């Protein structure tokens, strides 16, 4: 069982891919852009998951897939999974009461909560990375 394989311009990390896509977008169209290439705004669950991102983003900033659910108050990844690891800049997201929900991950690789209507030149997409056949 050996899973690395990723499509053209995705770069492989552990078992799954990311794509570091560029281009003016809401949080919402940037969640769009990743769904239509088969993926999804990335789920980050580990320091060393961090690590790697953060030596591919963006200095400029981007948008990842965490978000504050129906306003509800609880921050919940795209795919559904709850927070355990978190990477938050100081004070955040508690400092964020003013109606940010957004999630977007800084060129420091820290994360702040952004209104979500907010236009970043960067976002991450992931998806499972393929694997080997048997042979």
């Amino acid at each position: 069982f050996v899973c690395n394989t990723c499509p053209e311009k995705w770069i492989n990390f552990q078992r799954k891919c990311y794509y570091f896509g560029k281009g003016t977008k809401q949080w919402v169209h940037a969640r769009y852009a990743c769904d239509d290439m088969e993926g999804q705004l990335v789920s980050i669950h580990s320091p060393e998951e961090q690590d790697f991102l953060t030596k591919h983003a963006s200095h400029t900033g981007s948008w990842i897939g965490l978000r504050n659910l129906d306003l509800k108050g609880e921050f919940i990844w795209v795919d559904g999974s709850h927070v355990d690891y978190s990477n938050w800049a100081p004070g955040e997201p508690t400092s964020r009461s003013q109606g940010e929900a957004c999630v977007m991950m800084r060129g420091s690789g820290r994360w702040n909560d952004a209104f979500c209507d907010r236009k970043l030149g960067a976002w991450v997409c992931d998806r499972l990375a393929t694997c080997t056949p048997p042979a």
